[PDB]
C-alpha cells in the first residue's frame, strides 16, 4: 500500500486551502478580499501546506494571475522560498508558472530576481513508472518539454546554462527525448542547439555522457525514439555528387559501430527490454550495416562454425552409441519376470584396441566441453551451458565407475541434439523456427500447459480406482497409479491404442467415464489450435523480416564478443588516408522514388 | 396466435372510417364538406371506433388541423374524452397532438383546458418486445422521447408535473435513458434538471427510484447506456488542481461502490441478461476501481484461498486411492472367465493403525463438504455443490456399509479436479480460460453432438448387423449391442485401432461399409475445425480483455458475497476527516493527450 500514502497527503493538501483564509482567498481571484485581509492585519506569510505550501505557489498552481502580483507587495522573498518535502522538494514558484505554458508572471519573477538554478529533487519529478510525467529538474527543461519557445529564451536572456544535470546526469537534450509526444517537441532539439554559442573545450553539449554513459545520440537508439532517431543522423550523414535519380550520400559510423568498449549501439539495442527498439533498425544506415555484416564476414564464419557442432555431435553419438557392456553374469533375476535387463555396465575394460579409438574420441567431446565452459566463465547460452554441463558429469560418473550413467548420457543426448536448430536460421533463411517456438514456449504453451495438467491428473487418478478392482494381467496399463498417470498422457495426446480388452468384462464405470475423456480430449487439444492460431500468428508476416533481422544481430552481437581480431576487419571504409579523419564511413546509393 | 388479435382489430378501425360519413369527412381535409355535416343536421359527437375513436382523435391522428379546429365549435367535451379500451386506454387527443412533433393544436388544445395528467395506461404503451416503443404514460414524457424542446416548454407552462410516475414507476428521466436513439435525445435530460426549481425535501428527483429501486443513474449502467453514463458521471467527478499536462480528478464513488445492500452497481451489470452492459466497464471511474479492488485486497485473498481448496483435492486423493480392501475371499468366479474383479471392498475394517490417519483424512474431506453447503443453504456454482454432494453420498454409502461405492468416489474425483480450473484465471493473468470452454460449450458443441450421435448410431447398429454372423472370440469389438456402440465411439475419435484380424476372413459389407464410416470420420471431425474457427474465435482479440474483465468482477462480486468484514476495507478514501462529507472518493491522475 505505496500509492495509497500519497493519495491520502494530496486530500489533505484540498483540506488545508478549505479551512485557511488566506489560502482560500487565494485560490479565487477575489483581489478586493486579498486587500483587507492582508494589509490591515498581521498575516504571516510562512503559513506552510500540507505539503508546504506558499501562498504565492497556490496563486501560480490555480492559474491565478491577478492574486499574484498583490502578494508581491507582502511577499519579497517567498519568490525564493522553496517548496518543503518528499514529494515536491525546491519546487520554487518559477517553476509552476512556467508548467502552465505561461502565466506572464515569469516575467513578473524574474523581476523579482528569481532564482533559475534550483533543483526540484522531490520525488514526483524523478523517472518512475509510478509518475506519469518525467520532466528533469532544472527550470529549463521545464520550459522545454511544454513546448513553450518564447518561454525558453526568455529564460535565456536571464543567465540559464544549457548543460545543467538531474541526478540522473541527463541534460536538457536528454529529457526532450524521452518525451510522449515526440514531432511536437522535436523542434526544440534545433532550437536548443542554437545557443551553444559558448562553444566548450569538453564537448559541445551533444556528446554529453550520463552517468550510466550514454550520449543523447545513443538514448534516442534505446528508447524507440525513431522520428528523433532519423532526425539526429541528418547532422552526420556527408552528402557527395547528385547524379540525375542517383545520390551518393555517406553516413558516419562512428556511434553506431562496434569500434570501442562502449558497446556503441548495437549491443545496446538487442540488450533492453523494450519491444519498440527492435524498430531503430529498419532505418537505413544500420540496415546497410548489419547485412553487410553478415553477407560479407558473417555468414561464412557462422556456418563454418556451424559444421564444427554437427561433426562434434557426430562424433559423441559414436562414442555414444559403443558402451563397454558385459553380457549380465551378475546376479539372476530376482523378481519375477519384471526385472529384465542384461548388459550391467563395464567396470573398468578398455581393452580390444577398437576401444582405442573410443578413447580418442571420448577425449574429443570432453574437452570440447571445458572449451565450451571457458568461453562462459564470466534463450541458447542456457543449453549450450548445460550441454557441457551434462558431459563433465559423465567422466565424472565413469571415472569414479558408478552404476547410473545413462542419466547423464540420455541427457547429453537431447540437449546436444535441439542445439543444432539454433545453426538453422544462420544456414539458410527460414523464416525464423527456433525463435518462434520460443515465442510460445513461453507465452502460450505454460498457460496451456496448467488445462492439460489439471484434467489429466483427473481421469488417471479415476481410471486407478476403477482398475483398483481388476486383475492387472489384463489391462495393464493401469496396475499402480505412478504409471496410470503416464498412461492417460498417452491417450491425452492420442498415442496408445486406448485399453480394450474385448475377452474379459470390463467394469461398469469405465465405458461412461472413458467417453468423458474421449470428448474432452479432442476438445481441449482441439481448442489448443486456436489459441496459435489468433495469438501466436496475428500478424507476423509484417513482422517476419524484423524477427529475421533482430536473431540475425544478435548472432552478430554475440560472435564479436567471442572473437578476437587480425581475422576480423570491422565493417566500413577507413578514415585516415582519404583526408576525412578518424571516423570511418560507409556510403550507400539510392534512387529518388 | 395472440398477435393476431391485434391486427383484426387494427384493420377494423380502417373498417369504420371507411363506412361513416363523420369519420372520413375527418379523415381528409374537406372543411366544406364538414360545414354542411355538422352544422345542418344533428350528428351524435359520441361516435366510437373500432378502438373507440372520437371525431377529434381522427383529425389529430392522420395530421388534419384544419378540420380539427372546426370541430372544436362542435365539440367542447370530446377534448377531455378519452380513449376507450385494450391497445389505447385514456389516451386522450394532447398525446396524438404531441407525437407528430407539432400540429400547433396543443396552444390550441390547452386553450381548450386540456388535461395534462391524464395517463395512457394501454397495453400498446406498457414497455414490452411487443410494441416497438416504450414512451411511458404522461404527455410530458411524450414530448420528451420525440425531441420536441418548445413543446415541451409549453407544458411546463400550464401546470405538467415533472415527477409524476408510470405503472412500472419510472420518471420523465427514466423513459429518456432507455430511448433507441441515444445522443438525440442526450439534450433533455440536461433540460429538465433546470426545471427542478421546486427543491423538494425527499430527493431532487434525481435519486428517485422505481418500483424495483433504481436511480435514474443506475439504469444508465444496466441498460448499457454507454454514451448516458459518461454524461451522468459529469456531474459527480469534483476537479482538484490541474498541472500542465497533468489533471488530477477525483470521482464521487457513492452509487457504484458495493456499500450498501443496495447492491449498488457491479453487483447488477452481472446479473443482467444484456451482454451489451459489460460494455459499461470500459468507462474510466469503474476500471480504475475493479482493478484497485483486484490487485490490492482481491487477488492474494483469491490465490490464499485458491491454494486450500489445491490441498483439499490432495487430501482426498489421499483417502481416495487407500481404500480398504480384502482380497476377494468370498464367492469364486461363476460366469466362465468373463466376471474378474479380486477386492470386494471391505465392511467394517479400522484396524492397522495406517487407517487412523485416514479416518482423520477422511474427515478433512466431509468437514469441507458441509462447509460448501453451509455457504449454499439460501456455471461453477452447479459443481462447487454437485461435487460435495457426491461426497455425502460417499460417507451415506460407507456408513450404510453397501457394495456399488465406487460411482460416488468416480464423479467425486473428476468433478473435484476440473473445479481447480475456476481458480486458473484467478492465479495468473492466463487469457481466460474456463469461460471460453464455456462460450462454446453450450453454442456450438451442443449444435454438433447431434450430428456426431446419428451418425454413430447408425454404423455402430450396421456393424452389429453384420458381425452378429462371426464368432466373437475374434473381433471382439461387437459382441453385443451394448458395446458396439461404445466400439464405434472409439474410432469415430480415431482412438483404438479399427477392427482387423488378418487371419480369418472378414465379412464382405465390412470393408465396403467401414470405408463409408472412416471417410465421414475424418470429414464431420475435420469440419468440426471449421465450426470453431469462425464462429468462436471470431474477433475475440478485441474482446479477450473484456472477458478478462467480466470475469474478474465476477469473482470479485462472489467473494463480497461470502466473507465478512473487518478483514476486508471497502476501496476508496474514507470521507468526513477531510471535510468533503460521507461520500468516500478516489483519485485518478492522468495525461491531456
Amino acid at each position: 500500500s505505496w500509492a495509497q500514502s500519497r493519495d491520502e497527503q494530496n486530500l489533505l493538501q484540498q483540506k488545508r486551502i478549505w479551512e485557511s483564509p488566506l489560502l482560500l482567498a487565494a485560490k479565487d481571484n477575489d483581489v478586493q478580499a486579498l486587500n483587507k485581509l492582508l494589509k490591515y492585519e498581521d498575516c504571516k506569510v510562512h503559513q506552510r501546506g500540507a505539503m508546504g505550501e506558499t501562498a504565492l505557489h497556490i496563486a501560480a498552481l490555480y492559474d491565478n494571475l491577478e492574486a499574484a502580483m498583490v502578494l508581491m507587495e507582502a511577499a519579497p522573498e517567498l519568490v525564493f522560498e522553496p517548496m518543503t518535502s518528499e514529494l515536491y522538494e525546491g519546487q520554487t514558484a518559477l517553476h509552476i508558472a512556467v508548467v502552465n505554458q505561461n502565466m506572464n508572471l515569469v516575467r513578473a519573477l524574474l523581476a523579482r530576481r528569481a532564482s533559475v538554478s534550483a533543483r526540484a529533487t522531490g520525488t514526483a519529478f524523478r523517472r518512475s513508472p509510478c509518475n506519469l510525467i518525467y520532466f528533469g529538474e532544472h527550470p529549463l527543461s521545464f520550459a522545454a518539454c511544454v513546448n513553450s519557445e518564447e518561454i525558453v529564451r526568455l529564460l535565456i536572456e536571464h543567465g540559464a546554462d544549457i548543460r545543467a544535470q538531474d541526478s540522473l546526469g541527463n541534460t536538457v537534450l536528454h529529457i526532450l527525448i524521452l518525451q510522449p509526444n515526440k514531432t511536437f517537441a522535436c523542434q526544440m532539439y534545433n532550437l536548443l542547439l542554437s545557443y551553444d554559442r559558448h562553444g566548450d573545450h569538453l564537448q559541445p553539449l551533444d556528446l554529453v555522457p550520463n552517468h550510466q554513459g550514454l550520449t543523447p545520440f545513443k538514448l534516442a537508439g534505446v528508447e524507440g525514439n525513431t522520428v528523433m532517431f532519423q532526425h539526429l543522423m541528418q547532422k552526420r550523414k556527408h552528402t557527395q555528387w547528385t547524379y540525375g535519380p542517383l545520390t551518393s550520400t555517406l553516413y558516419d559510423l562512428t556511434e553506431i559501430d562496434s569500434s570501442g568498449d562502449e558497446q556503441s549501439l548495437l549491443e545496446l539495442i538487442i540488450t533492453t527490454k523494450k519491444r519498440e527498439a527492435r524498430q531503430i533498425l529498419d532505418q537505413t544506415p544500420v540496415k546497410e550495416l548489419v547485412s553487410l555484416k553478415w553477407k560479407r564476414y558473417g555468414r561464412p564464419y557462422f556456418c563454418m562454425l556451424g559444421a564444427i557442432y554437427l561433426l562434434y555431435i557426430i562424433c559423441f553419438t559414436m562414442c555414444c552409441i559403443y558402451r563397454p557392456l558385459k553380457p549380465r553374469t551378475n546376479n539372476r533375476t530376482s523378481p519375477r519376470d519384471n526385472t529384465l535387463l542384461q548388459q550391467k555396465l563395464l567396470q573398468e575394460a578398455y581393452m580390444t584396441p577398437k576401444d582405442d579409438i573410443r578413447l580418442v574420441g571420448e577425449l574429443v567431446t570432453v574437452i570440447g566441453a571445458i572449451i565450451i565452459l571457458l568461453v562462459e566463465v564470466p534463450p541458447f547460452h542456457v543449453l549450450i551451458i548445460t550441454y557441457a554441463f551434462m558431459v563433465l558429469v559423465t567422466m565424472v560418473m565413469r571415472l569414479i565407475s558408478a552404476s547410473g550413467e545413462v542419466v547423464p548420457m540420455s541427457f547429453a543426448l537431447v540437449l546436444g541434439w535441439c542445439n543444432v536448430m539454433y545453426f538453422a536460421e544462420g544456414f539458410q533463411m527460414l523464416g525464423p523456427f527456433t525463435i518462434m517456438i520460443q515465442k510460445m514456449i513461453f507465452g502460450d504453451l505454460m498457460r496451456f500447459c496448467w488445462l492439460m495438467a489439471v484434467v489429466i491428473l483427473g481421469f488417471a487418478s479415476a481410471f486407478y480406482i476403477i482398475f483398483q478392482t481388476e486383475d492387472p494381467e489384463e489391462l495393464g496399463h493401469f496396475y499402480d497409479y505412478p504409471m496410470a498417470l503416464f498412461s492417460t498422457f498417452e491417450l491425452f495426446l492420442t498415442i496408445i491404442d486406448g485399453p480394450a480388452n474385448y475377452n474379459v468384462d470390463l467394469p461398469f464405470m469405465y465405458s461412461i467415464t472413458y467417453a468423458a475423456f474421449a470428448i474432452i480430449a479432442t476438445l481441449l487439444m482441439l481448442n489448443l489450435l486456436i489459441a496459435m492460431m489468433g495469438d501466436t500468428h496475428w500478424r507476423v508476416a509484417h513482422e517476419r523480416d524484423e524477427l529475421w533481422r533482430a536473431q540475425i544481430v544478435a548472432t552478430t552481437v554475440m560472435l564479436e564478443r567471442k572473437l578476437p581480431r587480425c581475422l576480423w576487419p570491422r565493417s566500413g571504409i577507413c578514415g585516415r588516408e582519404y583526408g576525412l579523419g578518424d571516423r570511418w564511413f560507409l556510403r550507400v546509393e539510392d534512387r529518388q522514388d
